[PDB]
């Protein structure tokens, strides 16, 4: 009992040395070699393991049904059942045993070639076949493709059939200026370690017609992955890069031939779009005899996966925006369908994933605007474009009486002295402002002044019922959102800057149209939904029906009375009912008020559509109204 439970230990010992990967250490635990006692010596044993395992990928080995017994007055016999994870799937139900030699006072193993696998006996050995498998396509909710795996056109020179002197230096002038290249690049290329006379460096790939080739040039079909919106859906999307050694550390069922997503859908969806691999693990004996299969399966291609989006409409969306820092999110608000999740300025995903340089990588890096954000699941302030809701709560609680005239002089208004320099402002001095000319003038004062009447009580049970500090259903990385930072204001001021959408509030672009969907479905809440096969989730009496009866007119007014904010979008000539919004943001850089333009836009006739634009850090004289015409009339003319 006290020999045998050393036994136990020294078994358990050993599989941990194995599944730690540390061969030496569990090669140091058997006995010495003899005919009856260790195979092989310490140092074989280690590279015998260290290249089956590693062949093979083997991780994760862990054991379990232990039974140590005794034989003679030395031989302790083990056995255990055991699995392992391997580039091939699980190896579950190994059936394994052996002989342990208590000698001296600290027992050890005999180690036998079974010890690797199970049925393995003197000089056999291990042989693994694989055949990767092909990436599954991300397709819209039409079948357009968004991702898809194909053959491209690369473009590489060979140094040998280039020139001499000044034949050569002619000809990479002439290959620079024919496919848009620097000159001291393609002489880089050509010059790196790797290079030989013969060989063919790649350059560029060519997404289109193919020029003249000087002597010297030649393209080679070759396999890879293409995203034909490009920069786009950029963000949404994301793109692939070549599996590095780490990721079959961490997932050994993946390809080391492979790509791997490390961004967007890409990511999100990297083990249904990059399929399960196909091959065959089996023992052989001397030469390659097969023995015993240990694991096979036929390879299976990676699912397609087809999303509500809109190929038109994200293109459109993305457009619109002119490269200027900002975001636009369409959506059917009916059903969540989001048609469009756009997010600029954005990086080329082909460049990225059919090699970049470190410098054009380092310009999307450092780049102020930061292309990499995706600013539609990012979250703001929802900015001045919130009154909507705030007014919703405050007709629904009585707060606010829709005919009501407030007197609003000037420009700015605080409630008490006690507000120090803390000020609310807005843009129109109106002297006689209700409900209707709130909205229709963006009147934050008649807001702040709404909102403190109405209390932080009454004002958080309305925000309550919407979807603040909900994690969405969607495969899109994002926080939910806020109120606040703590569960109450302990400000006035606070308290009123949230009443317009400013404070502490933290909404992203996708949990905007998520709240924002009550005005198309009579105070109930429309989940969004990015997956085109799943179920439509709601929330039902977010908002009193009375109230969206009340707002939705109004907004309609916003779009057509001769003062709207949002009076640019009448010469659509289409059934609109918007709301614009502005935020002032005390951020870094110098110190200069960053604001950020909002535009709320849905079809209050059919409730086909909905649009939540905004722009990032806006230039003067630009808004998100300005850019919006020609993607409503997409949404209008298509989604009725």
């Amino acid at each position: 009992t006290q020999a045998v439970e050393a036994g136990e230990k020294t078994v358990e010992q050993f599989v941990q040395a194995l599944n730690k990967g540390d061969y030496n250490k569990a090669a140091e635990m058997t006995s010495k070699k003899a005919a009856n006692k260790s195979a092989l010596s310490e140092k074989e044993i280690l590279d015998k393991y260290q290249n089956i395992y590693g062949a093979a990928d083997v991780k994760g080995l862990q054991i379990s049904n232990l039974k140590v017994d005794k034989k003679d007055d030395s031989t302790y016999s083990f056995s255990y059942k055991a699995k392992m994870n391997t580039s091939l799937g699980e190896l579950k139900d190994l059936s394994y045993k052996g002989t342990l030699d208590r000698n001296d006072g600290q027992t050890t193993i005999n180690w036998q070639p079974n010890l690797v696998f199970p049925e393995m006996e003197g000089n056999d050995k291990v042989s693994l076949t694989t055949q990767e498998a092909a990436r599954g396509n991300i397709i819209d909710r039409n079948g357009e493709p968004l991702a898809t795996t194909g053959k491209l056109k690369q473009l590489g020179v060979v140094p040998s059939k280039l020139g001499d002197g000044g034949e050569k230096t002619a000809n990479i002038k002439a290959i620079a200026s024919s496919f848009d290249l620097t000159e001291d690049a393609i002489n880089q290329a050509i010059s790196q370690s790797w290079v030989q006379p013969d060989y063919f460096v790649p350059l560029k790939i060519i997404d289109g017609a193919t020029p003249e080739l000087p002597a010297g040039a030649t393209i080679q079909e070759v396999d890879g992955r293409y995203y034909p919106l490009g920069e786009a859906a950029a963000q949404l999307i994301g793109y692939v890069g070549d599996i590095t050694a780490e990721d079959i550390d961490k997932n050994p069922e993946l390809s080391s031939n492979g790509k791997i997503g490390r961004s967007g859908l890409e990511m999100a969806f990297d083990k249904d779009l990059r399929g399960t691999t196909g091959g065959k693990l089996s023992i052989t004996d001397a030469d390659g005899v097969e023995k015993k299969v240990l694991i096979e399966h036929e390879v299976q291609n990676g699912k397609d996966i087809k999303l509500t989006i809109d190929a038109k409409a994200q293109k459109t969306a993305f457009d619109s925006l002119g490269g200027k820092a900002g975001s636009t999110v369409a959506t059917t608000p009916k059903t969540g369908d989001l048609l469009a999740l756009a997010s600029s300025p954005s990086y080329d995903p082909n460049k990225m994933t059919n090699g970049i340089s470190q410098e054009d990588y380092k310009a999307y890096e450092e780049n102020p605007e930061q292309p990499f954000i995706s600013r539609f699941a990012t979250g703001y302030a929802p900015g001045s474009t919130f009154k909507m809701i705030t007014a919703a709560i405050g007709l629904d609680n009585g707060t606010i009486d829709p005919n009501e005239v407030l007197t609003i002089n000037g420009l700015k208004w605080q409630k008490d002295s006690s507000w120090g320099s803390a000020q609310v402002t807005r843009v129109s001095d109106v002297s006689q402002v209700d409900l209707k000319t709130a909205l229709i003038y963006s009147d934050n004062i008649y807001t702040a002044q709404e909102t403190l009447k109405m209390g932080e009580k009454k004002f958080r049970t309305g925000l309550d019922k919407f979807i603040f500090g909900e994690d969405l259903d969607l495969p899109i990385s994002m926080n939910p959102a806020q109120i606040s930072n703590e569960d109450s204001f302990n400000s006035d001021i606070l308290l009123a800057d949230t009443g317009y959408g400013q404070g502490e509030l933290l909404i992203n672009p996708i949990q905007q149209a998520a709240m924002y969907s009550v005005f198309a479905n009579n105070g109930t809440l429309v989940y969004p939904k990015l997956i085109a096969d799943k179920e439509t989730k709601d929330k039902k009496n977010v908002i009193g029906e009375t109230a969206v009866q009340t707002i939705v007119p109004d907004l309609r007014e916003v779009v057509q009375d001769v003062n709207g904010t949002a009076h640019s979008l009448s010469a659509l000539g289409i059934p609109l009912a918007a709301k614009t919004g502005t935020a002032e943001i005390k951020e870094k850089q110098d110190v200069k008020g960053k604001e950020n333009s909002f535009l709320f836009a849905f079809n209050p006739d059919n409730q086909g559509y909905m649009m939540v634009s905004m722009l990032e850090n806006k230039e003067d004289d630009d808004s998100a109204t300005k850019r919006a015409s020609e993607l409503l009339q997409y949404l209008n003319q298509n989604y009725q």
